[PDB]
C-alpha cells in the first residue's frame, strides 16, 4: 500500500517544480528511492512494455541503437516486453537480449508522409492495447526510435498516466508554448491556460489510460483531417491538449528526455535518455 513519501523526497531537488497542484510527482534526479520501489513492484510481479515504431530509413538509423540501449536501461529487475513495429521485418536488426528482457515484432503498413507514420501511431498502439497489450503488461511506454537511454529509467517512472516535460520548455511561460493556438483545431488550446509542455516521442501508464491517451488523439487527429487543418507539432499537439483536460498522474523531469543541442545546465544532473545525434 505505497505512499509518495515512501519513495519521493521532493526536497532534494528545491530549485526546480518537484509537484504539481493536482499534486503529480514531477521526477527529477535525486528525489526518487528505486531500491524502494523495485522491491515494491517485483513483489506485485509486474510487467512493463514499451512500443516503438520504425518505418523506412529509421530503421537503419535508430532502432539498434534504442533497442541495445533499452536493454540495459530500462526497467532492469523487471520483465519488460518490447514491442516493434517494423515495415520491413527482413531489415529489423538481431540484438542479443539480457535477463528479463523479451520482445515480439509486429508488420506494419508504412504511411505515405512521414507525417501520418507518426500520427497513425495513435491509432495502431490502441488497436494492440485492445488486442494483446491490455493482458500482457502492467503498466507500457510509447517512444520514438530516434532516443537513446544514457542511464537507468526504471519504476519511479511508473503511474497511471505518465508525462514527459519537453526538454525545451520546461523553463519557460505558459504564453509562449508551441500549443497548436488555431481554433479551428481539435489540439486547441487558449492563450493564459496550459501547466507544462509535454513531449510526443514519451509517454506512459496503464493500459486503460494509454488506450484513452491515443483514442482521444487520434479523434482529434481525423476530426483535424475533416477541417482541412494539420496541428503544429502534430501528435505532440494533441498530446497536450489531451494532458491538460486529463492530468497525468506523474510528470518526468527533462533528465528522461533531454536534447543536446540544448546544452547542459546545471539542472539537467544525470540523463536518462536523449536524442539520437
Ligand atoms: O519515416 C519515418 C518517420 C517517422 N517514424 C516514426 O515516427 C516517429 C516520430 O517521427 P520523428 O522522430 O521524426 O519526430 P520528431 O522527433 O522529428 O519530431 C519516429 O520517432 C519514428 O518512430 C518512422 O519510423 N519513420
Ligand atoms: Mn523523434
Amino acid at each position: 500500500k505505497l505512499k509518495l513519501s515512501d519513495w519521493f523526497n521532493p526536497f532534494k531537488r528545491p530549485e526546480v517544480v518537484t509537484m504539481t497542484k493536482w499534486k503529480a510527482p514531477v521526477v527529477w534526479e535525486g528525489t526518487y528511492n528505486r531500491a524502494v520501489l523495485d522491491n515494491y513492484y517485483a513483489k506485485q510481479k509486474i510487467t512493463v512494455g514499451l512500443t516503438v515504431f520504425a518505418v523506412g530509413r529509421y530503421i537503419e538509423h535508430y532502432l539498434e541503437e534504442f533497442l541495445t540501449s533499452a536493454n540495459k536501461h530500462f526497467m532492469v529487475g523487471h520483465p519488460v516486453i518490447f514491442y516493434i513495429m517494423v515495415d520491413d521485418v527482413s531489415r529489423m536488426p538481431l540484438i542479443e537480449l539480457g535477463p528479463l528482457r523479451s520482445f515480439k515484432v509486429f508488420k506494419i503498413k508504412p504511411e505515405k508522409r512521414w507525417q501520418d507514420i507518426s500520427m497513425m501511431r495513435m491509432k495502431t498502439i490502441g488497436e494492440h492495447i485492445v488486442a494483446h497489450i491490455q493482458h500482457e503488461v502492467d503498466f507500457l511506454f510509447c517512444m520514438d526510435v530516434d532516443q537513446v537511454f544514457q542511464d537507468k529509467f526504471g519504476v519511479e517512472t511508473l503511474g497511471e498516466s505518465v508525462a514527459q516535460l519537453q526538454a525545451w520548455w520546461y523553463k519557460a511561460d505558459p504564453n509562449d508554448f508551441t500549443y497548436e493556438r488555431r481554433k479551428e483545431s481539435a489540439a486547441y488550446i487558449p492563450f493564459g491556460e496550459g501547466d507544462f509542455y509535454y513531449a510526443g516521442g514519451l509517454f506512459g501508464g496503464t493500459p486503460t489510460q494509454v488506450l484513452n491517451i491515443t483514442q482521444e488523439c487520434f479523434k482529434g487527429i481525423l476530426k483535424d483531417k475533416k477541417n482541412d487543418i494539420e496541428a503544429q507539432w502534430h501528435d505532440e499537439s494533441h498530446l497536450n491538449k489531451y494532458f491538460l483536460l486529463n492530468k497525468p498522474t506523474k510528470i518526468l523531469s527533462p533528465e528522461y528526455c533531454w536534447d543536446y543541442h540544448i546544452g547542459l545546465p546545471a539542472d539537467i544532473k544525470l540523463v536518462k535518455m536523449s536524442w539520437q545525434t
